[PDB]
């Protein structure tokens, strides 16, 4: 018995047999069930049971150190087998998790142990971050609950008819009329009722309507609000993750007022730019530790011909990129003839090289094998669709292009780790797809009526392909809309599922991928006086002040300016004065530093360009020609030099300046790869996004209009999609929309509906086109776009080393030791006296640990009391809650009084004591103020705002938490640099705000631009640009500002400005903004955070921390 089992388990054939069985079982899990599946399930279960029996007979069960159930993997196997028997003999919710056995297949890929260990270490290291995350989210949920409670229910309700059609006024008849949903404003074909508010700057109502509270439901089937702590929690988590967050942001600003933008800024700054970067830092440290452990453990043959072939390759690529939809016949002939010529040249090259060199030596070269494969494919293509393989020719450019060559060699050097990570990602997606299919698939079929028109949504769980696509989309960062659908037809189980998918896929696996990338990709007197004046402090301060004031004046030139004559005059006068000022300043600087210094400096060149622009505008105005707006807007660029001199800014600007060349190289490589995908996209989809519509832009059925001829015979419209693959430029724009995941859903809907040209698309007739986008997303968004962060991280570390005056050649250990030696230099001990029988007794009672723990418990209880508040509660409940809060305030005041009585003046030697003392004083003053306000009823919003001080007494809960204290210390050390980065971001936003006001203030309402969100004033422009800095909603903004169709041109004689945008201008504006902010400046936060977190953690683990010195001086 025992001998057989012991020999059987160690035989490799046994392990391969089990693995192959698991693989076929997974395959059968993908396909639809049938009676044959039931018997195959029994076969698989028998095989797994035999494995369990063999291993128990070989090891024993638990009682010894090396028994069967001392290995976690065996725990997985055993629990899944038991679940299988349980579900076979006797809830279907348990039948899914047999797919968990597939996790074992991770052990097939060589080098799997490193990645699995890194994942395990990352998961175990998030312990303190989870607690801090939950606390922060709760605090923000409370703040949002008190600020936005009830706002998302606002609606425009028609006035009670004075005509008497609804009867004479009575309170009952008025309530009866206002509650009828047919009297609530909603534009035709809309799903959601628009929000409103009567505060200055909120959404307005049409005439005959008033903005009311308490009617109807909240947005998104009632799932989006701040009416309870739980929904507020959900909304805050959504906001931190940036998941469709522009919609909640616009809803709140439209119902509450633009000033509530402040709330969103705070949440985005703390939660997105700091905390998720803590998560990334933990993942990076874990991976670095594992890799450290692993590593420690241990004619034709001439340059001229090469150049000739290189230019021929470039010309062939150009010819390939020129292909487009509905080409004229001459264009087609030219391209075809060019193809013939290129193929002939490649054939000649192959033969010449094979004969000049030996055939044996010819096929010993990898590049030669690649070229021969290309020649074979080309000749096969011309002989006989093999055109898709023509793209291989593009990759020959890597032989001649050193940057691309190095990029390729780096990938070759470490392909194994990336293979492991991608396999883990896809295995996780497969497991979740199967689980979600079993849990939710039948809900969509059974409860289809609940959907807006009773139709199945594009994204569902009805079969394996759709389930995989929806979980993959969640991994890309979009989870909440799918969760709304799941809840609508399901129950609470949808919430944990999607959250888990998002957390594991996005915050762990993708972060691990970027960690891999980082690890791998990483007269004489006149000159005298002018010189003295130029170097003088006061003169520079005066110049800076003038620049700042006139730049602020630019922000006031909004759409209302023509109605304000005094402002018009002030701006004109300021323009004249600035012209004189710039000229005189240029002369002074020239006399100070001279011609050669002046004209070899980039700063002085910027100044000179501004001087020339203002002189040109002056000459134009003299001639009677209206000044160019762009030229006089160029003066804002003067702000950057004084900005670069702010305290602590030098590290940030040095990092960006040093990073520019690498960023450019990455952009070039990305353009190359995107060219490959764009040519493929044109080949697949060019000309196929046309469809037949009617007066309402509603797609007709193919059963009615089969093709273009039917469409036009019935006098319908054969309209193209604004985003398409008709030529390479449009393909590039569509691929940018895909990679950023902004507007990609419509593009993919068109792609999977596509049929041959001139035919009516059919829903999901070409579903497997999804594979195209998956590949692009893996190689364009997960790989190429994440290099920017790695570059910034690597460069910022070096620049900070420069700033602190540290040597570059020193090792990390030496710096750790120097840090400890610096700490020991500045530590000292403190003692306090225990007072006086009464005071001494109170001292003994207050200095004990029980007292502090009790204070913590009281804080937790007060926090729960705050969580009880909800929308619609009776006023009696409001009063009871306020009185309970009063009790808590009295208790904390008493704590402070006792501590003061005990410690006398020593009390203020501890910083936390000072914070608590300030909070107590503020609470007393606030109680007085609240009583006065509530009695005199100043304003409900004012009361809500001043109630924000209540959070002060809850923030003390972090006192004494060591793990949380470490991360807060890291954040404190980084605060200066984070602030400087934020300041730079805001200045860039200001520049873009004023140029956007100039370019787009008059455009018609379309897409995301409407009466509330637009470029009409500086504030509204900033509201839009803060949203756009995260790339959120930029597709709708582009659709608005790029529209050149169906518009009125300006009438200079009549003064009418016109109302439509510019495709080229909008493309330039938005693409440049996305690159500068989303891909560069925002990633600086991650760089800074990572450096500081790493420092503190290494101090904790391989050195000494301030707490070590504190403990040493506790004894002393
Ligand atoms: C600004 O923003 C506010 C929040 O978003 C919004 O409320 C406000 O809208 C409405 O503005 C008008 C002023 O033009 C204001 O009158 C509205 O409030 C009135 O509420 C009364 C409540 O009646 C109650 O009925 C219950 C029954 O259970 C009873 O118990 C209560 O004691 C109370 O009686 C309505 O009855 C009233 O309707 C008017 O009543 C007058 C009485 O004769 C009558 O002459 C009028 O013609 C009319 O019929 C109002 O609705 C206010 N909305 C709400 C919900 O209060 C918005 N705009 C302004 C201008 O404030
Ligand atoms: C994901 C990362 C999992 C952790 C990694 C791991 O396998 O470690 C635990 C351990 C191996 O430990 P070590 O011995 O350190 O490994 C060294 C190799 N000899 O493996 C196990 O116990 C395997 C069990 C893990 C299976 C993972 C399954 C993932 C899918 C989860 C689905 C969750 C569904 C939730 C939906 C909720 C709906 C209400
Ligand atoms: C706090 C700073 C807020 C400063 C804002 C200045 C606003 C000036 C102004 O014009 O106010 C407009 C307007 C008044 O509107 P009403 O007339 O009531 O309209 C009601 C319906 N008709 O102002 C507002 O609504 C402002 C509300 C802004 C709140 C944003 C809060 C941001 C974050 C708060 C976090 C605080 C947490 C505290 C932590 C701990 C403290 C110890
Ligand atoms: C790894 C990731 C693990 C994910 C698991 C954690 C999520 C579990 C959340 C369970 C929530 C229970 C749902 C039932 C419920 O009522 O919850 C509170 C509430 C609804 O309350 P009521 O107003 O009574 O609803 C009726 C009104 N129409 O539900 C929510 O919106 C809660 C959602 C919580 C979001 C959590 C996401 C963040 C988690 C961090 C990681
Ligand atoms: C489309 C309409 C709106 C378009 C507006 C675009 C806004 C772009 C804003 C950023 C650039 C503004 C112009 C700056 C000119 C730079 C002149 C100059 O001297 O540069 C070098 C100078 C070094 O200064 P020193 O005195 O040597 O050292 C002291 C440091 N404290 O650089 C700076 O300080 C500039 C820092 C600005 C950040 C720019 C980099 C970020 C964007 C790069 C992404 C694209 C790369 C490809
Ligand atoms: C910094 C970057 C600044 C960007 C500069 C852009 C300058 C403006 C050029 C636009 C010119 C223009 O108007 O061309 C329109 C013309 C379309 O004509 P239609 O009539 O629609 O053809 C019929 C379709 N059925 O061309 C285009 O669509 C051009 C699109 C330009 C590509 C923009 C995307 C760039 C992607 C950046 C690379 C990202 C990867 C790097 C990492
Ligand atoms: C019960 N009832 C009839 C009265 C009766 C007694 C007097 C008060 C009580 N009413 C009540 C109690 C608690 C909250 S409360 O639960 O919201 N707690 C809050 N704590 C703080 C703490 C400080 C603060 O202002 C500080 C700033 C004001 C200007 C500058 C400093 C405001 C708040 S409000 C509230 F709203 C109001
Ligand atoms: C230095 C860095 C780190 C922080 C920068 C400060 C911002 C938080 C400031 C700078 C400009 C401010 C904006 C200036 C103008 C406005 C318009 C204001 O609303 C109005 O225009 C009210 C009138 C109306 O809506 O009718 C709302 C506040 C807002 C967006 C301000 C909100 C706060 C902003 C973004
Ligand atoms: C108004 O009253 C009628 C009956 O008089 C009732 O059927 C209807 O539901 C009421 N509408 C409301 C309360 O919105
Ligand atoms: C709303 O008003 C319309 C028009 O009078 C009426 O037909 C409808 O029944 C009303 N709905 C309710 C719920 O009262
Ligand atoms: C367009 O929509 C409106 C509102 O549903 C409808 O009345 C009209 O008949 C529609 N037009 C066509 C051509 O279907």
């Amino acid at each position: 018995i025992r001998r057989v089992a012991i020999s059987t388990m160690v035989q490799p054939i046994f392990s391969y047999f089990i693995m192959i069985t698991i693989l076929i079982h997974c395959i059968f899990m993908i396909m639809p069930a049938t009676q044959t599946t039931y018997i195959l399930e029994l076969v698989f279960l028998s095989i797994y049971t035999i494995e369990v029996v063999v291993k128990v007979l070989a090891r024993g069960f638990i009682l010894h150190p090396f028994a069967y159930l001392r290995d976690p993997w065996n725990w997985l196997d055993f629990l899944v087998t038991l679940i299988g028997y349980i579900t076979l003999v006797v809830l279907y919710a348990l039948r899914a998790f047999r797919v968990l056995r597939s996790w074992r297949t991770v052990t097939i890929v060589p080098g799997w142990r490193t990645i699995v260990d890194a994942l395990s270490l990352s998961i175990t290291s998030l312990k303190d971050l989870v607690l801090l995350l939950l606390f922060s989210l709760s605090v923000f949920a409370l703040i949002g609950l008190q600020l936005f409670m009830g706002n998302l229910k606002h609606k425009c309700v028609k006035h009670f008819p004075a005509d008497g059609s609804w009867g004479n006024f009575t309170d009952e008849r008025w309530f009866n009329y206002t509650s009828n949903s047919s009297h609530w404003y909603i534009p035709d074909d809309w799903i959601e009722y628009p929000l409103c508010g009567n505060s200055s700057g909120a959404g307005m109502c049409p005439p005959g309507y008033t903005c009311l509270q308490g009617y109807g439901g909240n947005p998104n089937y009632g799932y989006t609000s701040f009416d309870t702590f739980g929904w507020a929690f959900l909304s805050v988590f959504r906001l931190v993750t940036l998941d469709y967050w522009e919609d909640l942001y616009q809803l709140a600003l439209r119902s509450a007022g633009p000033w509530h933008i402040l709330f969103f800024i705070i949440v985005v700054f703390y939660g997105t730019f700091c905390f998720l970067n803590f998560i990334l830092a933990v993942v990076v440290m874990s991976y670095t530790h594992m890799v450290k452990r692993a590593d420690e453990e241990k004619v034709v043959l001439s340059p001229f011909f090469e150049l000739f072939i290189a230019v021929i390759i470039v010309l062939n690529i150009t010819f390939m990129a020129l292909d487009h939809h509905d080409m004229n016949i001459e264009f087609e002939r030219i391209l075809r003839t060019g193809n013939y010529i290129f193929t002939s040249i490649y054939i000649v090259e192959a033969v010449l090289k094979i004969i000049a060199l030996s055939p044996k030596f010819y096929f010993k070269d990898s590049w030669n094998v690649f070229d021969f494969i290309i020649v074979v494919f080309a000749i096969l293509e011309l002989g006989l669709v093999f055109r898709s393989f023509r793209l291989l020719r593009v990759f020959r450019l890597a032989k001649f292009w050193p940057t691309l060559n190095n990029f390729m060699s780096v990938m070759t050097k470490s392909y194994g780790a990336f293979v492991n990570v991608m396999y883990v990602m896809f295995l996780l997606l497969f497991i979740f797809a199967i689980i979600g299919m079993q849990l939710f698939g039948m809900n969509y079929i059974d409860n289809m009526e609940r959907f807006p028109d009773g139709d199945l949504p594009r994204w569902n769980f009805t079969d394996f392909l759709h389930s995989f696509m929806i979980v993959f989309r969640a991994l890309c960062g979009e989870w909440i809309e799918s969760m709304w659908d799941c809840m609508l037809v399901g129950d609470w189980s949808c919430i944990p599922f999607f959250v888990a998918v998002f957390f594991v896929g996005n915050l762990v696996i993708l972060n691990l991928l970027i960690a891999l990338l980082l690890n791998n990709y990483g007269w004489s007197n006149i000159r005298r006086v002018c010189f003295l004046l130029a170097k003088n402090k006061y003169f520079q301060k005066f110049v800076t002040a003038v620049l700042v004031i006139t730049s602020v004046l630019l922000a006031l030139e909004d759409i209302y300016l023509p109605q304000r004559p005094v402002l018009v005059n002030i701006t004109l006068y300021v323009d004249y004065v600035l012209t004189a000022f710039f000229v005189i300043e240029m002369i002074i600087m020239l006399f100070a530093v001279g011609f050669k210094k002046y004209f070899t400096s980039k700063w002085y060149w910027l100044d000179f360009i501004v001087v020339v622009a203002y002189l040109l505008n002056f000459v134009l105005m003299c001639a009677g020609i209206e000044a160019l707006q762009t030229l006089r807007l160029l003066r804002v660029f003067r702000l950057f030099r004084p900005l670069s001199k702010v305290n602590g800014m030098q590290v940030v600007t040095s990092t960006l300046v040093e990073a520019v060349p690498h960023i450019f190289n990455v952009i070039l490589v990305g353009i190359f790869f995107w060219l490959v995908f764009a040519i493929m996209g044109v080949q697949l989809f060019a000309g196929k996004f046309y469809k037949c519509v009617d007066e309402n832009s509603t797609v007709l059925s193919h059963e009615i209009t089969m093709d273009r001829n039917d469409c036009l015979h019935e006098n319908y419209t054969w309209e193209n999609s604004p985003m398409n693959f008709d030529h390479v430029g449009n393909a590039y724009l569509s691929l940018l929309q895909v990679a950023t995941f902004k507007g990609w859903l419509q593009i993919m809907n068109d792609a999977i509906d596509s049929r041959e040209v001139h035919k009516q698309p059919i829903r999901e007739t070409n579903i497997y086109m999804y594979l195209y986008f998956i590949f692009f997303i893996v190689f364009g968004s997960f790989f190429i776009l994440k290099l920017f962060v790695c570059i910034l991280i690597d460069i910022f570390r070096q620049q900070r080393r420069k700033a602190e005056g540290l040597s570059a050649t020193d090792s990390r250990t030496q710096l750790i030791y120097r840090r400890a030696v610096m700490r020991t230099m500045s530590a000292k001990p403190v003692k306090r006296i225990p007072k006086n029988k009464i005071q001494g007794c109170i001292f003994d009672l207050v200095t004990n640990q029980a007292f502090d723990i009790s204070i913590m418990v009281l804080i937790c209880l007060n926090m729960v009391t705050m969580m009880v508040e909800k929308e619609g509660q009776s006023q009696h409940m409001t009063e009871v809650l306020y009185w309970i809060n009063v009790v808590f305030i009295i208790l904390f005041t008493g704590e402070c009084v006792l501590k003061l009585i005990s410690l006398r003046h020593y009390y203020f030697t501890v910083g936390w004591n000072i914070f608590d003392f300030v909070v107590v004083i503020i609470s007393i003053v606030g109680m007085f103020l609240a009583d006065l306000i509530e009695t005199y009823f100043v304003s409900p919003t004012l009361f809500r705002v001043i109630r924000l001080a209540r959070i002060g007494r809850i923030l003390r809960l972090v006192k004494g938490a060591k793990g949380i204290r470490l991360l807060l210390l890291a954040l404190r050390k980084a605060l200066r640099t984070l602030f400087n980065v934020s300041f730079l971001l805001f200045v860039i936003m200001f520049v873009y705000a004023v140029f956007g006001m100039e370019f787009f203030m008059h455009i018609r309402d379309a897409g995301a631009i409407d009466d509330v969100y637009n470029f009409k004033t500086f504030g509204q422009s900033i509201i839009l640009l803060f949203q756009l800095a995260t790339s959120a909603g930029w597709d709708g903004v582009y659709f608005a500002i790029a529209n050149e169709e169906d518009c009125r041109a300006p009438d200079h004689e009549l003064g009418y400005p016109g109302n439509c945008g510019s495709r080229a201008l909008g493309i330039a504006y938005l693409v440049s903004y996305l690159i500068i902010t989303c891909l560069v400046v925002i990633n600086m936060y991650a760089a800074v955070i990572l450096d500081y977190v790493l420092e503190v953690y290494e101090d904790s683990k391989e050195g000494l921390t301030d707490d070590d010195y504190d403990m040493f001086f506790e004894v002393w």
